[PDB]
């Protein structure tokens, strides 16, 4: 009746052991709600599952689930497997026992853990090592004299050692069976945080851009079964919700921990170096998905003060745990999770200090709501919060400098509001003391709810404290630069650990302290400089969307507020307009931010391109030679006010093309230290850059007032102009288009001679390349990468002009003998800008091969011939980079990541698109990708990126945070499969090559077949590469490379179980697809051996 069942969450043990029922581990669970997850949530075991009753009470109370040993449990335990081939019920009776000693878990949790282990054997045979041939295998498809290296340097890691048939023999042990059980264990545990993270993100998040969004029903089951929440409830019941955070915040004092220490009650040897280092990652995991949900909570009541209660338990935990700062971190898996756990530990902090509310409270202009009740309302509070801040500030904690810096805040406020009180009451006591020696009321103080707190600390006399921990924040402790890190932690790029959602509510607390700071601290280059970057999160041009952050109208506030907050527009925003373009870089900066990520948004958009269009000022150097053009308006004195008497032309010659400034427009010198004035010259922001652009090009034929614009305005500025012009396009409509075209003629509605700001960025980008012909300079570097941006983003409006251009376009045009001037440029070295230059071109090159596409469906530039020698070029330039990489040192992985997943998906476009556009327009490019990969004269080294892929994702970690970057390197596997895949196919069709790429693919097979284990996303293109490589050995003269022969026989047996266990789990009509072609093309092209085990 009452008590919630176990069986639903626990199939009875039969059905487990058999394969009737697969358990929902918490790792699958996890899996079913990652970023990308969509048709996984769909899935009735899923679905079941989360509307458990039973699991709601695990939802609410994390203890319970690996909660310690009771008699209760002891009971059930013994119940649980009293209802029964051997799978040996005694050994795993065994096992449960064991694991529940030794990790102190209650015996039905460690039996759910035993079958978890049991029923993913398969998986876990393909995760281990190697055997010695299957290495010895790679080892021959590499097989280069000298780039075997980095083959080399890969093959170390898989790390290598074993003889099949012993392996076997370690993997049937009784410690190697019970070090799984520990590791699964392990696993379990992450995976249980991270999906009730998950979870919530997926229920407080209606709207989101999942598939077919009607996952409404569930979204409201689980609330109003887990939370009581009902939204078609009149005033929706929130208690429940409230009630996480302070629950999860009790979960963190057990992670920090066990973070110290393992269980003193588990058998030695079991750990080892591999132990520790799960032990203390999954802690840290733990932490990090606690503290995702914590805020999510709080963030349910933002712009409220939070309850003092969770208030002070909170820093009362950061004080037992020293802010999560003591933590051992030798292995680089415990490394990556650092920057994300101090990211969240400051967040929340900065979100429960809430220094914008507090500081208006305490200047007595905010209004409480019903129920709030801010922590200042009693100096017991603050006493307690102030000794772990300043501890925090004292030992010089760097992650807690945020916090440090908003406390100082909060001090010098009290402390002023201290002294205004106090100096209003010692004059009463002198108009009551004048009174009184004329020819005996003591007067006290108005009372605060914070006095005798400040007073215990001395702080109502003595503020040097607070002006200290200011200075110890913002100085050594490096406040500015550590925000700006966890920014981009917190960030929408693809270093960024956490769901874009949850990072731009969290960056929301950082800007709220610099909102509050800017009264301290002038407009000075590091505030504005991090507040920048805050803004930007990571992000980069290629990351710009017609969407918001999932979908959301509140994850858009820190961009927005930009606009709408009357501190932080004034401060900041209209500041760096005030000194545009005198200083360039910060106005610009923010202007790209903005639009790049209020896309979504018209009402903001509109605001931002219209103040680009029509903007009131004009900030610049004042030329000597305009000493008579003016007369001071006046007051004070001014080196202020004054009006322009004549006219005076911001362009001169030595044309109808000038910047004129009427007489009567009235200005401002703004320094006394130098010569600069603000004018009051409305004017177009975008027209006036495209005419600075224009007179550089033409050196020294033209006059500036403002200057030569040097090569980082010439960056800021270019980027500027392709993110609004790719904003406007991606905001454009069916019965709204030309938003880009308009855009386009607005920044050429000053130039000359007939000529477009299209023209001027391609003069430049030609210009720049020759003076980049000299090769040594970043900036350089970086101004071509936005002039290939904004052809990129020009691309849409005038396809044509686009396509005329690249045919004399100089970095590629091979052409009459060789002249590939962005392989020259490039190759020579391959870090920072040069990085950017390449992925900018190969990001264009994508671009064009997709016009081409719909092209086959304004565009008068383009004509057979011209798309022809383009996409001939861009084919022999992919090849050449691709090709490289194997060598080249990128910034990171990620980024070669990147970079391999976009040029391979370039070639294999080209072959994809030949036969619909007599030859055809792409047919030399695609004949030119397939004769580089079929000739084995290159051949046996141009397989090495393809199988650098393979290992690359082969070692992709295990975490549940980084998902942008899992995202990644799983498109660069796909995208290199199906690369394979269409090669194989064509070299059958055309019956040349077959030979070495199949022959390498078979020598790759140990590794392709194992991609399974490691990802579900993986499964399908890797399973659906080796049904094309055995069909295409069917087609061979001889016989058939055995692919089990390959494989081995052990890796066989639990690859093909796989493909039994690939349809089961999520029951994905997709799945069961790709295990019925692979088993009907095994069954169909003489693999025997494989067919023979298919069947047992």
């Amino acid at each position: 009746m009452a008590t919630l069942t176990d069986r639903s969450y626990f199939p009875p043990l039969g059905e487990c052991l058999s394969g009737n029922k697969i358990i929902l581990s918490w790792r699958l669970v996890a899996t079913a709600l990652e970023d990308l997850a969509c048709d996984r949530l769909r899935s009735a075991a899923v679905s079941a599952f989360l509307r458990d009753g039973y699991v709601h009470q695990l939802l609410r109370e994390p203890t319970k689930t690996f909660a310690p040993p009771t008699n209760e449990t002891k009971l059930d335990f013994e119940t649980k497997t009293g209802a029964i081939d051997p799978y040996n019920l005694d050994t795993i009776k065994d096992d449960a026992r064991w694991l529940s000693r030794n990790v102190n878990i209650n015996e039905v949790a460690a039996l759910r853990v035993v079958i978890i282990e049991y029923q993913s054997r398969a998986h876990s045979h393909l995760t281990g090592p190697l055997s010695t041939q299957d290495v010895a295998n790679v080892q021959e498809a590499a097989g280069v004299g000298d780039a075997q290296a980095s083959a080399i340097v890969a093959l170390l890691n898989v790390t290598t050692v074993a003889d099949a048939d012993s392996a076997w023999a370690d993997f049937e042990s009784e410690t190697t069976r019970r070090r799984r059980l520990l590791a699964t264990y392990l696993s379990e545990r992450r995976s249980f945080l991270a999906a009730v993270d998950a979870l919530l993100a997926f229920l407080l998040h209606s709207r989101a851009p999942g598939t077919g969004v009607e996952l409404d029903p569930l979204r409201n089951a689980v609330l109003q079964g887990a939370f009581g929440f009902d939204q078609n409830a009149a005033k929706p019941d929130t208690t429940q919700l409230d009630a996480l955070a302070p629950t999860y915040i009790r979960t963190l004092e057990g992670c920090f921990d066990r973070m110290q220490m393992a269980p003193e009650s588990l058998d030695n040897q079991m750990l080892t170096e591999q132990f520790e280092v799960d032990w203390i990652r999954t802690a840290l995991t733990e932490a990090i998905h606690a503290m995702s949900l914590i805020f999510q909570i709080l963030d349910l009541k933002a712009s409220q003060f939070a309850a003092p209660a969770l208030v002070t338990q909170w820093f009362a935990l950061m004080d037992t745990c020293e802010f999560f700062e003591p933590v051992p971190r030798g292995h680089e898996l415990i490394a990556e999770l650092l920057m994300p756990l101090h990211s969240l530990v400051a967040a929340i902090s900065l979100k429960l200090l809430n220094v914008d509310r507090t500081l208006s409270y305490l200047d007595q202009d905010v209004d409480l709501l019903e129920e709030e009740e801010p922590y200042l309302a009693s100096s017991d509070n603050l006493a307690q919060m102030h000794t772990t801040i300043a501890a925090a500030a004292s030992a010089g904690l760097i992650s807690t400098m945020p916090v440090v810096f908003a406390w100082s805040l909060i001090l010098h406020q009290m402390h002023v509001g201290y002294q205004e009180r106090a100096e209003r009451r010692d004059l009463l006591q002198n108009q009551r003391a004048q009174a009184g020696f004329e020819l005996g009321s003591i007067v006290s103080i108005e009372a605060s709810s914070y006095d005798v707190f400040l007073v215990s600390q001395q702080l109502e006399r003595n503020i040097e404290p607070a002006e200290n921990m200011a200075r110890i924040a913002t100085g050594r402790g490096q406040v500015y630069e550590l925000m700006a890190d966890m920014a981009v932690c917190l960030g929408s790029g693809q270093l960024a650990a956490f769901r874009p959602v949850l990072g731009a509510r969290a960056r929301l607390t950082f800007q709220d302290l610099l909102k509050r700071s800017a009264h301290y601290v002038g407009y000075q280059a590091e505030p504005v400089s991090c507040l920048l970057s805050i803004l930007s999160g990571g992000s980069q041009y290629w990351d710009i969307s017609a969407e918001a952050p999932s979908n959301e109208k509140s994850a858009l506030d820190i961009y927005t507020r930009m606009l709408s907050d009357d501190t932080l527009n004034v401060q900041y925003a209209s500041q760096s307009r005030n000194r545009f373009p005198y200083e360039f870089l910060p106005f610009a900066s923010m202007c790209r931010i903005l639009s790049a990520a209020l896309v979504s948004d018209n009402e903001s958009s509109e605001l931002i391109t219209g103040l680009l269009v029509k903007n009131p000022s004009l900030t610049l150097n004042w030329d000597p030679r305009w000493d008579r053009s003016y007369e001071l308006v006046f007051e004070e004195e001014n080196t202020n006010s004054f009006r322009l008497t004549k006219d005076i032309d911001l362009f001169d010659a030595a044309p109808e093309e000038k910047c004129t400034i009427s007489r009567g427009t009235f200005g401002r010198f703004v320094t006394d230290v130098g010569r600069v004035a603000k004018l009051e010259f409305e004017h177009s922001t975008l027209a006036l850059f495209g005419k600075r652009l224009e007179v550089n090009l033409m050196a020294g034929a033209y006059d500036t007032a403002l200057g030569y614009l040097s090569a980082d305005e010439l960056i800021e500025g270019i980027s500027l102009l392709a993110t609004v012009l790719r904003a406007e396009t991606l905001r454009s409509s069916k019965t709204d288009p030309d938003r880009g075209l308009r855009i386009l003629t607005e920044a050429s509605r000053l130039l000359s001679r007939g000529r477009d700001i299209m023209n001027v960025v391609c003069d430049t980008l030609d210009s720049l390349v020759e003076e980049e012909l000299a090769d040594l300079d970043g900036p350089k570097t970086a101004a071509l990468s936005s002039c290939l941006q904004f052809l990129h983003a020009a691309l849409p409006v005038c396809p044509g002009r686009v396509w005329a251009y690249m045919a004399r376009c100089p970095l590629i045009n091979t052409d009459t003998r060789s002249g590939r001037l962005s392989r020259i440029t490039a190759n020579l070295d391959m870090l920072a800008e040069r990085y950017d230059l390449l992925l900018s071109a190969v990001k264009l090159f994508s671009s064009l091969v997709d016009s081409a596409k719909t092209s086959a469906v304004p565009w008068i530039g383009a004509s057979d011939k011209i798309v022809s020698r383009v996409t001939l070029s861009i084919a022999q330039t992919s090849v050449d980079v691709f090709e490289n990489s194997a060598t080249w040192r990128f910034p990171s992985e990620v980024d070669r990541s990147v970079m391999i997943r976009d040029v391979v998906g370039i070639m294999h476009k080209l072959m994809l698109y030949t036969h619909s556009v007599l030859t055809g327009p792409l047919a030399p490019a695609a004949d030119y990708v397939v004769e580089s990969f079929l000739s084995s004269s290159s051949s046996s080294l141009r397989f090495q990126p393809l199988l650098a892929t393979l290992l690359a994702a082969f070692q992709l970690p295990d975490t549940t945070i980084y998902q942008r970057r899992a995202q990644i390197v799983s498109e660069r596997l796909t995208t290199v499969l199906e690369f394979a895949t269409i090669l194989l196919r064509v070299a059958d069709y055309l019956n040349k090559a077959s030979a070495g790429i199949q022959t390498q693919l078979f020598k790759s097979a140990c590794v392709i077949a194992r991609l399974p284990a490691i990802r579900h996303s993986f499964r399908i293109p890797a399973i659906s590469l080796l049904s094309a490589l055995v069909e295409s050995a069917g087609k061979s003269s001889g016989e058939p490379p055995s692919l089990l022969g390959y494989l081995g026989p052990q890796v066989s047996r639990s690859f093909i179980q796989i493909a039994a266990q690939l349809d089961k789990p999520f029951d994905r009509v997709a799945e069961v697809a790709s295990t019925w072609r692979f088993f009907s093309t095994i069954l169909r092209n003489r693999q025997q051996w494989m067919a023979n085990c298919l069947l047992t």
